[PDB]
């Protein structure tokens, strides 16, 4: 209600189920009085590739290009490409970052993987040392709102695809927790293409419903046990 | 007769450790008499975004764009973009596909995620019921040759990053095994940037040596147990 939210959205079609989930999030968070910003990656033609065009100043080592080293320096020097710094400003100001996307190969679509690769650079999102619980984005919350082609049953320990929490590991732990985020439970909307119109409406309303009390939620314990068990 | 190998390579710098690993694989497999092809993604400025430009001609439903449906239809109608079909031909002809890349956020760099998203389309790499053990690329071998920033110790069951098999899941099981590939054990070159010059030349040498008997190797048992179990 007195918070800022950044929604990083990755779907090509406004009329899609992902489009609906993104829109209801904007509607509900706005109704609450929150400040809301959406980075619609495909509409922005967001650059996913990590290249030397991401640094505009003199390279530290112009003979052997190392993306991590050069972007870390460029961040400190303020010589990163502006599309990257534009996103960093949104993240810096946000209290909560919601990622809205369809699962592609049990991960994020490449345009969103590119956002992770390029925006969460050393110096901004983490440092060495300064990761996991000491990540630079500590104090901020993050939530993955994903949609799948597979059904919930397929995403179980005994299902063909295994438990859904397994594929969340690189994203929730390896990325968000690594950067210091407290991770809220994922919103997983299963197989909307298969579901009925009513079921679809039900999944949208369940997300809107959850958002009504999102600020009262506790984050998940982002650990190997939560993700894998035993 | 002999064997064909496709190396999908994702690094910006020819002089990099990844570059050396790619070059030694070409050298050794070429020496053995194998047919070798390399898709140098950054040099090709490979497009990572899944968009409507991936279909030439007219869409099956230009009212509501569904990437999966549209690319499935385009594959069947021979209407996919040429960058995608060029890669599919290389995959179709290959007996082994080696992916050479540095680990970015517990996964592949976005440009390689884009190759995965755009090249491995329904109808080409999988279908109903062609998936996992019956995936359409059955008969082919696949192998991940990854370099990391974190030490082998950090990637232990109780290490801060967790076991490496944890992040391998979405790639080995969710992607490669899903498409029918028999997955060979991953080649992990841990923290080459911190290692000594000789430890480095050592890691390169180990990879070249392993490649000497790559065709005698047996595919790992790609299962939830292999990745998380004991
Ligand atoms: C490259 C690629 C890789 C993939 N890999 C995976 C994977 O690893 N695992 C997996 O499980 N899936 C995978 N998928 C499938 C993908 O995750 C699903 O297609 C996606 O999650 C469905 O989301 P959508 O928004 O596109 O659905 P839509 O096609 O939009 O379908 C949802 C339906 O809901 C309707 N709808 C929209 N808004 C509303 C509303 N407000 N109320 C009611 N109905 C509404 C739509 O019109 C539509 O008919 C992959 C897809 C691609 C293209
Ligand atoms: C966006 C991003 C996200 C990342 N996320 C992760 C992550 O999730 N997990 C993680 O662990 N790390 C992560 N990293 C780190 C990354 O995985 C490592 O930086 C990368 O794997 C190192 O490989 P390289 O080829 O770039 O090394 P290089 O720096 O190119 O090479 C290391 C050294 O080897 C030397 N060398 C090259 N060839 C040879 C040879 N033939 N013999 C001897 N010496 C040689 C080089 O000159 C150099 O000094 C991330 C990096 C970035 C930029
Ligand atoms: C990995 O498992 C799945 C499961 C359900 C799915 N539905 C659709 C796709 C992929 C469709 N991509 C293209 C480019 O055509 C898919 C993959
Ligand atoms: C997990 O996320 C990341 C992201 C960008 C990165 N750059 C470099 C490293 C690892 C290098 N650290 C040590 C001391 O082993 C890294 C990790
Ligand atoms: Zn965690
Ligand atoms: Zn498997």
């Amino acid at each position: 209600a007195g918070k800022k939210v950044l929604i990083v959205y990755a779907h090509q079609e406004p009329k899609s189920f992902n489009g609906s989930l993104k829109n209801v999030a904007v509607d509900e968070l706005s109704r609450q009085g929150c400040t809301v910003t959406v980075s619609d990656l495909y509409a922005m033609n967001f650059e996913p590739r990590a290249t030397d065009k991401d640094i505009t100043g003199t390279l530290s080592n112009p003979e052997v290009f190392n993306y991590g080293v050069e972007t870390h320096e460029a961040y400190k020097q303020r010589s990163l490409a502006s599309d990257i710094t534009d996103e960093q400003k949104k993240v810096r100001e946000a209290d909560l970052v919601i990622f809205q996307f369809p699962l592609y190969w049990f991960s994020v679509p490449a345009i969103l993987k590119g956002w992770m690769d390029r925006v969460l650079c050393q110096g901004f999102a983490f440092d060495i040392p300064g990761f996991y619980d000491s990540g630079l984005l500590q104090g901020k919350l993050a939530l993955l709102s994903v949609t799948t082609g597979g059904t919930a049953e397929m995403y179980t320990k005994t299902g063909v695809n295994g438990d859904s929490r397994y594929f969340l590991w690189p994203l929730q732990h390896g990325t968000l927790h690594f950067c210091g985020f407290k991770v809220l439970a994922p919103q997983i909307s299963f197989a909307p293409e298969i579901a009925s119109e009513e079921e679809r409406k039900g999944m949208v309303a369940a997300w809107s419903q959850r958002l009504q009390t999102i600020w009262k939620e506790e984050p998940i314990p982002c650990t190997a046990h939560w993700h894998f068990g035993q």
